[PDB]
């Protein structure tokens, strides 16, 4: 194997082989909701699911969320069809919009004068003249020259003149202007409101409804990963912080953005309003790969499937976006408006679904683990030997599974650092890390419900069962094949984990 | 040291530094078949025109392929920041098309350097082509489109017998689902990359940009994937064709073709590249290969190579330089016709022959110096390697010699 | 990083740290038949000792045999600092001589466990002397002796069906030149080191030492280098059957043995071993594997094998450990026959088997724990690897922990 | 493939079908100088005569010299098998020495030494004499002292001023004029000897190739050596030799001082045990191929010849590793100097070192070379690299370099090719200055310079093209790598060329 052989290899006429590793994660809102839907989603894909707050009451998505659980339970019974399903909170975080247009729209001309105003006397008054945005720091920040888009990058200003609450302004890109649409000032460090007034009651009802993690919107600092860090409290101290990064800003602290954060969202679309075309693709493998990295998990979302909301296929261009995503790395891929309010939801995730599986084809599999397996540095901690011992044995003998018993997680996430080609089967009796687990690329979690064990031996003796017949279910391996098993750690005890080869009976 | 730590590094705050290296072709009409026009489009980057021969009488090409190569030579008054155009006949295909053999003779006497034949698909499909190009066309390099899914099929075979490829990709989403297009294009492009033959990347390029003056993000991530998938060109369409912004649009393309090379492993893709290759006994590819490895070794500002028929410069470029391949020539068709090939820089000398065969070798060398200065790639005090004969008439490019720029 | 850094980097005067990794057999003779000698070789570095069954009767044999384990006992007081110590029985063939099957008859019914079956020649040799064993000696171990030209001829199926091999040197030196032999021993050494199967390589070692004190540098030497060719056990004739000094032999054989060890490329001997290997089905294999690359990532103090059969701790030693492999076990033939294999340090337990497999296995891995303290292998707080298994009476060892010494 | 596979690999029953790559150093004299047996010895492998100057007067060395360049250009009447001989002059070097037995004398007894010269004739098992003065000056109580070929150590239980008494420890039959060893103290100079310095000079004058320095022990030594060797000999080259520990210990200044390291190993046998000599001998056998300069690996090498036709099988073993560690040259001793046979040994001494090549991991060594090795931007390290890759792109049968100094066909052979590397040279010296390197095999050219540059080359070209196919490196219809040379002028870079072989 060399990687160009490799790409000489593929075969179109040949049929997927490995199972999609890249967790599917939909959007649910107007036609995704019905628990009838819901379950066909789950049942054809869907790993997590999304709340798109910028919208909804509390008891709009109090229900979203019962629904969503109504459907995972409704296959409590059956191994061959049971997955976790999780919950996400997306707030809508800090936004400027503009005013209402006669309160309906006007028009906009190439290199005219605008004027803006922070003045709210100004507030349902708006035209050519003088536009208003909620924003009333923007003096502060913006100078003369400096670009400032409006309504989805579809219109650019730049600043001729700024004062006190005004700036004399000139469109550099024109078109037709509207009513409370969203403004972006790039390469500006926006002064804060780090989470919205909205979003800590959005927050508070995340941590009521047991979510799994928060998309917290629009970061910017290490210090804005802090705050949704500290509002969620000691009350919610597992749900998980996924960062999006929606803004040039992001981009350029990503750094402290990553080490604050429990996982990364690229927003590609919110990205292309501050950051030219030619550009945002970099800054997308950037992140994806730094991610990689840090261990941390990646999500990628924005612009996948839209062609969808109005066909029941999707565009070949759109085919690539996604596949091209999949390899740079992408733990996990979201669909927006084409599950939440298109006319086919349920292609969408299915095509999702085909499409992350065949891109499994062309992932760099074997050498990924071969390269950070010597590379890596000598350690003293023996949970790490443990899983190289593990992953090494994985390869020894083409097993089918690495079962890892877990309650964190932890030791589950370990193992998939290094990257193995068989599935990782995360065992947990923990149903919160359950769900947190598919943010992660290549482990199928699975919930336990028997329950504890006085005799160590036994209780592990159990669990080990139960994996392997989900996973004969599944179809992850026959009998007569061989399996690496993690157990956990004993109770006394060390701290030390278990590393076993076990054939599948 | 990792693919990984590579990603890890990129930055969108620090301009690109490596030149474009992918070469852009155009499609010309309505939209850009001026002269006036085409003086700004191969000024911002166009090194192939294309003729869509779908929709013509030979009246209407003749006189745009006149109206190129009229915009060409207004700039001869510089030897050095001039640049080599290639022209294009893209057949409009359905097994040959008797429509087309009266187009072929139309191409093969109107010194067309490649021909984009279309819906090929065996062997047979393109040996038919080669026929109808005949001894007047014997040069003249032909570029299989794969279209149909039996492209994909028997691809292997025609390869085997075509100069180039080009994946029209749209033209492959209708035969065969999106969930496997890319892959389809992924294995064309680097089994071109592994035989040496160039492949380039049609249909779907920058459409939005028909009707704006910027294109959509998911369109440049559509063609630098194309770019980093290891392909030599890609090709616009509509965009310059018929569009509204079409110098706009070249423009864009270039940009963006640009950026892309910040994302290229190339300290791998030689790697994998030289292990493959087999133990071939040329004496001009093995002066390839050991150019390569010295530009690797000393990190060289070029590879200047003079050469005849292209042949040489090839070489070199089949296993990926970081390092810019300036090819040197005097025959201006395969020079041109450069143009095909990643990374190779092609420049024309116009230079009578001189009397000594070590004066004129060294007259060529010092333009590449000249040009690669002024061009931006070396600057007073670098390091490049040079490929040239022993002594004239010697079927082969076989000496290295590694030279400071003066 | 580099066999050529390591090399460079070698130092006389830096005193080992390695145990000697490597078998030291001994031969008994006149010199050593007696117990109060036995008592100082054993203890001075003898592994295995060997009857040359040449010139010799059984009551002879016997009352050396029954001295060996006379003063192999003598040290019973501490159940840790006692090694195990093999018995060989050396056959003098010239296929399998009525003599033969008569000594072979006083082996099998004797406790030996392993025969150097000499002369072997074909596939169909060790076999017969397999049937001559039959299952009254099942586990005795074959070490098939390789000394003609038929020997290397034949060496693949004679290995395919030995249970070790043997490189007579000096008896391979009269069969064939000196600018060959050298080569012939590279390369079985080399094959048994791929096949698993252990390799001995004897005579020619320390002859010298016959009437010396001290042996020529060029013994040094060559020993040494047998060593580094990757042999399991060096062994030693005359030098301790009929020396004047075969006491003082043994000290040295180690002493060298020892120096040996500093010039071992583990850090590649290892990657190669198993970038050889092929995929097991076997769970008992994939752990040693498992276990040996963790031993790397931690630099762990030892791999500790709990074993019955000896079969899992010579797995782990097939792939090459920097790590001592402490093989701990009840049953004290393979105890013995352990020594055989590079760098595994057997150890018996005398402990009666505990009630619960829990309590069982806790108290052997603490008995390793114990005796690798007792010798120099580990510290307190140091990590060392542990293979038990799971339910007890499974097929296997598959059970890979990484724990502190305690 | 793998280094384990190649082990696997090695077949004894099939034919070496690689090149010798170590060049074969003999010591001629009793047995060796006849003219007659001298071509016989270099149409079986010679490529270096060392002169053993513990012995001889100069005349006698002086005939000895002019006898092997007879031989040499006995073969020059062509090119073909004519091979550039080469001659070395080996320093007696300092020694410490007993008296005459009042020949001889003769265990845990006690022993006297005395500087007192009266007692110089009147040596016994009771009193012993030695030359050098300050022994007492660098020994403390309980210092080993070594005596005849280490057959004797001894401690030693005081000293005062012009005495040391000590204990017998090793015993047996003692003699008179044998050597004595102090390991391992800072021995005391004069690095040169007297006598060393007349052989020095005779060295320069008689227009040997290299010297190879006896008792090397500092940086220090090696510079008196050089400036001795003067602006007059600049470029007669310089093997240290490494004798005892302290040589060892002090190795790596040693050998950048030095052009060249020897390792003694017999002599290091002495003062450091059998168990660590072997590291000694790859630790600078290491560090030497680190370095560029070749090491020379000599002593205990094929004595079994001295008496018989044909070595023993530990012997034949002991060189293969020694060609395997990575020495350059293989000097032979006794077998060629005095023996019943020395014709057959110098081809013993060749069927083995080519038997060994087979076992060298051929074409892995490169490999590793090419990634580790960094960037430059010298000019003259890439082409060396563009000709080496592009002789493993294309099989080539060998790479021929085109020297004067012999500097640029040193470099190709830094990055270990696996196709013999022909240097082409004019200057008769760098040229016999260039066995001392693995795999270069030099030829000379008669041929007389030209003005046309490029046709000077192409001539050249020929001369090895021919030559070549004559030694059977390559038929025609093959291709192989050409360095030229500098130009004239000019830009000092090389030029890399593919050229195929007429
Ligand atoms: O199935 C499904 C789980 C979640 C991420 C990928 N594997
Ligand atoms: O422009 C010009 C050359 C052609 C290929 C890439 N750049
Ligand atoms: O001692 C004992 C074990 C046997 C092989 C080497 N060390
Ligand atoms: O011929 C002979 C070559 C020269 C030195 C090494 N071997």
């Amino acid at each position: 194997d060399t990687f160009l052989e490799h790409m000489c290899r593929l075969d179109i006429d040949s049929p997927p082989i490995t199972a999609r590793n890249t967790g599917i994660i939909c959007t649910i809102g107007p036609a995704s909701r019905s628990v009838e839907t819901l379950k066909e989603m789950i049942k054809s894909g869907m790993n997590v699911a999304r709340l798109n707050f910028s919208h909804g009451t509390h008891e709009y998505h109090a229900e979203t969320i019962k629904n969503v659980r109504t459907a995972t339970e409704s296959f409590a019974s059956d191994p061959i069809l049971e997955r976790p399903v999780a919950v996400a909170l997306d707030t809508k975080g800090p936004e400027i919009r503009t005013g209402l247009i006669k309160g309906a729209e006007v028009e906009l001309k190439k290199g005219a004068t605008l004027k803006i105003t922070l003045d709210n006397a100004y507030m349902e008054k708006c035209d050519e003249n003088i536009l208003w945005l909620d924003y009333k720091n923007i003096c502060k920040v913006v100078e003369v020259g400096s670009k400032i888009y409006v309504d989805d990058g579809l219109i650019s200003l730049q600043v001729k003149q700024k004062g006190a609450d005004f700036l004399v302004t000139e469109v550099e890109n024109g078109g037709s202007l509207g009513s409370k649409k969203g403004v972006n000032l790039p390469g500006a460090a926006v002064d804060l409101p780090a989470v919205s007034e909205k979003d800590i009651q959005d927050l508070k009802f995340g941590v009521e409804q047991d979510v799994d993690m928060v998309f917290a919107s629009f970061i910017r600092k290490a210090s804005d990963v802090h705050e949704v860090r500290k509002v969620l409290g000691e009350k919610g101290k597992n749900i998980k912080i996924i960062s999006k990064i929606e803004n040039h800003e992001g981009v350029r602290r990503f750094d402290e953005i990553l080490e604050a954060s429990d996982g990364i969202m690229v927003a590609r679309g919110d990205l292309g309003i501050e950051i030219p075309a030619e550009k945002v693709f970099l800054a997308q493998k950037m992140m994806i790969g730094r991610c990689n990295r840090a261990g941390k998990p990646v999500i990628c979302a924005t612009q996948m499937l839209e062609s969808m909301i109005k066909k029941p296929r999707p565009t070949r261009a759109e085919g690539s976006d996604v596949a091209n995503a999949v390899l740079d790395g992408a733990d996990c891929i979201m669909l927006s408006g084409e599950t939440a309010k298109g006319d086919y939801p349920l292609e969408a995730v299915r095509m999702q679904h085909l499409i992350a599986r065949e891109a499994e084809a062309a992932i760099y599999h074997l050498q990924l683990f071969e390269e950070l397996r010597r590379l890596a540095p000598i350690t003293s901690d023996p949970t790490e030997a443990t899983a190289v011992g593990a992953v090494e044995a994985s390869f020894k003998c083409c097993s089918g599974a690495i079962i890892v018993l877990t309650k964190s997680g932890r030791s589950a996430h370990q193992v998939a650092r290094y990257r193995p080609r068989a599935p990782i089967i995360a065992v947990t009796r923990n149903p919160q890390t359950a769900r947190q687990a598919h943010l992660y690329r290549g482990i199928f979690p699975v919930l336990c419900k028997d329950p504890v064990q006085e005799a160590w031996a036994e209780d592990v003796d159990l669990r080990v069962n139960f994996a392997m017949n989900v996973g004969k279910a599944r179809g992850f391996f026959k009998k007569g094949d061989v399996v690496i098993v993690l157990t956990g750690w004993r109770p006394g005890s060390g701290f030390t984990n278990t590393m076993r080869v076990v054939p599948v009976p």
